[PDB]
C-alpha cells in the first residue's frame, strides 16, 4: 500500500514547476520557498509522512554529476488543489560561513531549486521512505515537534486531517483525535503557513492545539532565546500523560540536534513514575509509534 521507487536516480521522472512562492515574509530569516511540481505525464503516487529525491543539474568540483538530495513531500497524496496531478516542496536555501574556503557558500540543490522557474523540467525520484507514516486510525493522537523545514511532513498530515477538501475526498479518514504541533522558528515572520496553521486551530480548538516557539521574540525561563527544547520541558508531563496512550503517536522532524533536548525534558517527567524514558523509547520505536526524520 506503501509506494517505493516508482522512479530511480538511473530513470527519473520529469516533472515541471507550476509555481514556486516565497514563504518568509519580510523581516524574516532566510529564503524557504514552497515548489509545486507538475506529475501528469507519469504515475509518480505518494502518501503522507513520504520523501522525493531531485537530481540538481551540473557538475561538483571533481567534475562528477550532482547526486539527488531528498525533500520531504510538504503535500498530501492529492496535491494542494486536490486534484492528484500535483507534489509540492518546502525548500530552505542554505547558505553557509567564511571558515569554510572563500566567503559565502550557496548550497546547490537547494540553490537551484528556491530560484527555479515555472515551466522547468525537474528530474524527481521515489518516494522513499516509511519511518514517518501517518495511521489510518481517526482517533489517534499526533503530537508533531517541528523545526524549521521539518514542518513539511506535519503540514500533510494537518491538511488530510483538517482541510475541508481532504475530509470530503477521504470519507474513511474523518480525524476525531487530538493533534499538537510545537513549532521552533526565529522569528513570527519565519512561521511557515502561519496563516493556514491558525485558521485550523480556530475551526477545531478541541482537535488541534498549536504551539510556538520564536526564538528572536521569546525568552525561556533561563532568560536565553527560546527554543523547542524550551517548550518541550515546559509542558513536559503533559506531552508524557499523553504519550502513555496507546493511540498516540510522535513525530520530529527538523535539522539534526534537536532530539537530546526533547529526551531530557521527557526522561525527568517518566522518572516522576518510574519509568527510564530511555527504554520507554525503544519500546515505542518497536511499535511504529515514535516517529524521527531529522537532518
Ligand atoms: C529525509 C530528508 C528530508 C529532507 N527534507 C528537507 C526539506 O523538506 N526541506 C529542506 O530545505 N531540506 C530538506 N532536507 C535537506 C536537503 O536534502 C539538503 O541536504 C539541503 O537542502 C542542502 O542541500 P544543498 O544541495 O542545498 O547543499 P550541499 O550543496 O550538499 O551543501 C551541503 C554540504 O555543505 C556542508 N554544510 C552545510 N551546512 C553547513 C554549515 N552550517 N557549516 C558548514 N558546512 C555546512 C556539508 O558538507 C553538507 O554536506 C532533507 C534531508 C533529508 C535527509
Amino acid at each position: 500500500d506503501v509506494p517505493v521507487n516508482l522512479y530511480r536516480p538511473n530513470a527519473p521522472f520529469i516533472g515541471k514547476v507550476i509555481s514556486n512562492e516565497p514563504l518568509v515574509k519580510e523581516g524574516g530569516i532566510g529564503i524557504v520557498q514552497h515548489i509545486k511540481f507538475d506529475l501528469t505525464g507519469g504515475n509518480l503516487k505518494y502518501i503522507e509522512g513520504q520523501s522525493i529525491g531531485i537530481i540538481p543539474p551540473g557538475v561538483d568540483k571533481n567534475g562528477k554529476p550532482e547526486s539527488l538530495r531528498l525533500y520531504s513531500i510538504a503535500s498530501t497524496r492529492h496535491g494542494d488543489d486536490v486534484d492528484d496531478k500535483t507534489i509540492s516542496l518546502c525548500v530552505r536555501q542554505l547558505e553557509y560561513k567564511h571558515p569554510e574556503s572563500g566567503e559565502t557558500v550557496y548550497g546547490v540543490c537547494s540553490t537551484y531549486l528556491t530560484h527555479i522557474e515555472p515551466g522547468s523540467e525537474v528530474k524527481i525520484t521515489g518516494p522513499v521512505g516509511k519511518e514517518m507514516l501517518l495511521p489510518d486510525d481517526p482517533e489517534a493522537n499526533v503530537i508533531m515537534l517541528a523545526t524549521g523545514t521539518g514542518i513539511a511532513p506535519m503540514r500533510t498530515y494537518l491538511w488530510r486531517m483538517f482541510k475541508d477538501a481532504e475530509r470530503a475526498a477521504n470519507p474513511e479518514y474523518q480525524f476525531k483525535g487530538f493533534s499538537w504541533l510545537v513549532f521552533g522558528v526565529p522569528t513570527t515572520p519565519n512561521i511557515l503557513y502561519k496563516e493556514e496553521l491558525e485558521e485550523i486551530q480556530q475551526k477545531y480548538p478541541d482537535n488541534f492545539r498549536l504551539t510556538y516557539a520564536i526564538s528572536r521574540e521569546q525568552k525561556n525561563p533561563q532568560g536565553g532565546r527560546m527554543y523547542i527544547q524550551d517548550r518541550v520541558a515546559e509542558h513536559a508531563d503533559q506531552l508524557w500523560q499523553l504519550i502513555k496512550n496507546q493511540k498516540t503517536h510522535t513525530y520530529i522532524c527538523g535539522l539534526r540536534g534537536m532530539e537530546e533536548g526533547i529526551d531530557a525534558a521527557l526522561s525527568a517527567a517518566a522518572a516522576k513514575e518510574g519509568v527510564t524514558w530511555s527504554d520507554y523509547q525503544k519500546d515505542l520505536k518497536k511499535a511504529g509509534r515514535w516517529h524521527v526524520e531529522t537532518y
